[PDB]
């Protein structure tokens, strides 16, 4: 019987809990290795004199072992000043992690920010915190046996992919024509070029040449990196309307709010904003004041996946676009499982980190086979790394 | 080298795709069940002539079968009319399921939408969807070895447990305080108490006859099922202040959004509501308008998993404690998974449909090491089922 005229309680047979027998983490390793960049990168940042080229990229490893057996890996980087401390506090808090569930990612993620709650919930602190959460979540999805992106639900098994590297202010024009046909001909599905130089008539020529190479229906988009004041930008947006632009990116600094809003207001051409945020909480206000059309959140930077996927909750709910900024390698899983089109960033930067490289095609990034986010450290990886800890020991 | 002057690109040694491997979904059994009540229920509802007393329950399940092996199984319900309608649209859905990767929820949900776009992205053709959504949860935790709680992330491996069954209203109070005993020795962590009927005076009776025979500590809340108008509402609220509620449930109706907001403002005791809601939106309107401290989803009733985690997200975002309603053998998962600290609602209505029961102990719910939601259909769930269908072939 359902009821009676009492209450009545059934009795559990088994009693076997899940905490008494869920897996556990046993070992750690965390890395900090530097990525060199034989040809020094330079965007608007370095032309306005804001920065230094960029020479080499911080790359901050952790790798985690479970008594199950399981295993998972994952990272956060800086360009430029960062990545020592990243690395430094990553090593301060990793031994946290040591005999808890690994299936318990924001627990341990809480955890984690309270061993360190003096240092707060957003930059530095929670960018330790991404190799960590990163290779969490690459765990869980092996022990599913999926790729990530599966773990978390595909809405398409490929996502449209548009390359930034070869567009640097650093380049000259003849080069950046030569690098369209390159990565064209390697199947990439958009350009994106690096503007905001003093020099404002240049950025119109320069892209009117790229447009021009690139035929009218080629997605093609430009990426000022904060360096325009409120009166160019809108000075520009007009000018570029006639390019047919996917997005203007970073037209003005990261945290001017009303200023995006503003241009994404008067412009039909998108805006984009967003990779150099730090937090949910950043995003949020950006989200909440309608900075922009298309976000871009970047999983390193904003505390790994965990707070990368209320991120894309919160633009979905907005109607924004999702087109993650760098680590392609992590955010293809993560645009894969996103509900509107978006959009990946392709560099070429850390192909040698890995055994294996993404396949892309057709203008788009295909999602391989492989378990969690599919990549396994190269030697080369090793070779680049210049400090290393551990904890625990290897099950 | 990680870059040149010019582009490069990685080619990809393994082209396998993500697509070509997932696992398929093959067959599929709906079935309408109906859960006999030997002892007719009278919530307030039915004391102020709305509805007639309860005497069944329709219990709408899904089970799905993957060509790898995989199984899962889920379930929605309906408490009064409502169970042929859902039990209907499952029927006439269903066959989209066939030939789709189980692995990819929300794609899956959204094409199950589309299919029946003209009934809408609420109520019952959502509560259709359910069984399924909850099913394919159900499948992807035991495909990760995990218990669903763990598959989720817990943040707790029990959680507070109160009973509800032992104090409606069509049981004398003289019963009720039997059934407070009886709940109490099988380990309850608290006691909610049916309100709301005409008579005002008599729910004092009662509440002040359990808050004695409890004693001051014992977790107690009520709930009204929307039986009080604002006037009402506010004289009770006022004059229940003495018991220290965990909470007062529904004062007003479901969707009198300030009518809650001012109870909630107005009184220290915690106001709860949302059971009756049937889809995130609404559950989003009443958070944004801070009807209540208490956010009580019910999955089923939203649509599935799927929507209620998003609807949890809004919740702990804007602070609010969660208390799930009915369906403990889901919201013990969900619930586990919550940030701050929840509630879990008992009945022993559902009991019988499946083979395994949950721990009660020392006033708390304990999630056992089972995977997916840790249960498995009774002989008996086949023996109440009165319609069924099935789709594809099992593998
Ligand atoms: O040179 C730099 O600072 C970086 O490469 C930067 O331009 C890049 O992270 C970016 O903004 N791409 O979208
Ligand atoms: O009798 C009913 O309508 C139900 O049992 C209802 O009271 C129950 O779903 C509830 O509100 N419990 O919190
Ligand atoms: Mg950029
Ligand atoms: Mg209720």
């Amino acid at each position: 019987s359902a009821n009676s005229d009492a209450v009545t309680y059934a009795k559990a047979a088994n009693t076997r809990t899940a905490a008494e027998t869920g897996d556990r983490i046993e070992w750690v390793k965390l890395s900090l290795a530097f990525l060199p960049l034989a040809t020094p990168v330079s965007d608007a940042k370095v032309l306005t004199g804001r920065q230094k080229p960029l020479t080499e990229v911080a790359i901050i490893i952790a790798e985690i072992r479970s008594r199950d057996g399981f295993e998972g890996v994952g990272f956060s980087y800086s360009k430029r000043a960062g990545g020592q401390g990243i690395y430094a506090h990553a090593k301060e808090i990793a031994d946290n992690l040591l005999g808890e569930d690994p299936n318990d990612i924001d627990k341990i993620y809480t955890k984690l920010l309270w061993a360190g709650a003096s240092v707060g919930r957003s930059g530095m602190a929670v960018q330790a915190i991404s190799p960590i959460d990163i290779a969490l979540w690459d765990m869980k999805a092996k022990r599913a046996g999926l790729p990530l992106a599966k773990l978390l639900g595909a809405h398409r098994d490929s996502v449209q992919c548009y390359n930034t590297s070869g567009g640097f202010l650093h380049t000259p024009l003849d080069q950046v024509l030569k690098n369209v046909v390159i990565s064209r001909e390697n199947g990439i599905g958009g350009i994106k070029l690096k503007v905001g130089q003093p020099n404002c008539a240049e950025d119109i020529r320069r892209l009117t040449a790229v447009r021009e190479a690139l035929g009218d229906e080629f997605p093609l988009m430009v990426d000022a990196n904060q360096q325009w004041d409120r009166e160019t930008a809108i000075r520009m947006g007009r000018k570029m309307e006639q390019f047919n632009l996917i997005w203007i990116e970073e037209p003005l600094d990261a945290y001017d709010i009303e200023g995006h809003a503003q241009l994404a207001a008067a412009l039909d051409t998108p805006i984009a904003t967003g990779e150099m945020l730090t937090s949910f909480r950043e995003h949020e206000q950006l989200i909440l004041g309608n900075a922009s059309d298309f976000v871009q959140p970047d999983a390193p930077r904003v505390g790994g996946i965990s707070p990368f996927l209320k991120i894309m909750d919160l633009a979905a709910k907005h109607g924004r676009k999702l087109a993650p900024h760098f680590a392609m390698e992590v955010h293809l899983h993560l645009s894969a499982a996103y509900p509107l089109e978006p959009w990946l960033e392709h560099f070429e930067w850390l192909n040698p980190l890995f055994n294996e490289q993404l396949e892309l095609r057709d203008g788009r990034m295909w999602i391989s086979d492989r378990h969690g986010l599919g990549f396994t450290l190269s030697e080369q990886a090793r070779r680049w790394t210049q400090l290393t800890c551990e904890f625990g020991k290897r099950p």
